[PDB]
């Protein structure tokens, strides 16, 4: 995958993934993008989903396909781990989920983008993440667990 | 198959397809057909649906069988390559998409016509084709991409 990151004062603060139809960048994290071809994309504020407007040129758009709703309880790959659950997120091994590394998509076996992470730093021995998703009919619904912390 | 070129001062500036029941020829092109039995065709103008008068008799009828709706997203036999999608045209690579080759049919695995190209010289790194499609029961739909120049 080719998801360009957000650089704030030398280090990283988030990952602004590129999905066909709408480029995603969480407004919870800050910093400037460093792609000069994507630097002219208009920064448009949106709702509590922390969404950036998709003014992507069409030929380098839809390079990353996106999984629809009715997602199974099957096996998914996280970029530093693995998760297996349908309604909420499964237990993840600890250590991952620190600070300033959110926005990385949760993929599937076919490589389609299923979900975009927003939180999930630490929630005990079993780690559950606050993550936007598609519920049943294409409704783009965010979901946080109890006592969640932004990432 | 059986598709005809349109002559304009000795050079090719379009391709005319024939389907069982009615012939086809794009509106944006002009010239003379390359057949004596197609020289008596009553030419007429139409809307962007690209409707021509198929007044050919029984002598060369039943040339290309029409493909119905419920088209699968699989392989399709383009003349200069292959197209693999249903909702819109698959991103064909560069090089193809020149000029003067309008109206070329996109065939199937069983030699059945399913769409007729109209435009899209260049979109950038990829190339989207504006074709005519049949939506759900056989109603012909003209589908176009953003800013597609006729071709």
């Amino acid at each position: 995958d080719k998801t360009f990151p957000i650089m704030l004062n030398g280090q990283v603060n988030g990952y602004a993934c590129v999905v066909g139809g709408r480029v995603f960048k969480p407004l919870h994290v800050e910093g400037r993008i460093d792609n000069e071809q994507l630097a002219a994309i208009k920064l448009k504020k949106a709702s509590i989903y922390d969404l950036e407007y998709g003014d992507v040129p069409q030929c380098m758009k839809s390079d990353t396909l996106q999984y629809t709703s009715d997602k199974p309880p099957g096996f998914y790959n996280w970029h530093h781990g693995a998760v297996q659950y349908e309604n909420n997120r499964f237990t993840v091994p600890r250590g991952v989920g620190g600070k300033g590394d959110s926005g990385r998509p949760i993929l599937d076996n076919k490589g389609r983008v299923v979900a975009i992470v927003l939180g999930g730093v630490n929630e005990g021995s079993r780690t559950a993440l606050s993550v936007v998703t598609w519920n049943q009919k294409g409704v783009t619904v965010k979901d946080t667990p109890e006592g969640s912390e932004p990432w």
